[PDB]
């Protein structure tokens, strides 16, 4: 409901979520190629960057834009 979705999304039970799979996040609701918001907000979801987003950094960054 506001977490689960980035676990769910990962099949691969990885709890983590790189660029290229939020890119195809979205991709799912729709056709939107976005080099330049794919990696500004690909560093934006990530606490840490640290390749991908791991659950517990997209966790505390949901909810998060305060």
């Amino acid at each position: 409901m506001a977490e689960a979705l980035f676990k769910e999304i990962d099949v691969n039970g990885d709890g983590a979520v790189s660029y290229e799979e939020v890119k195809a996040f979205v991709s799912k609701k729709r056709a939107i190629k976005n080099e330049q918001l794919l990696q500004l907000i690909f560093k934006s979801i990530d606490a840490d960057g640290n390749g991908e987003i791991d659950q517990n950094e997209f966790a505390k960054f949901y909810g998060s834009i305060q």
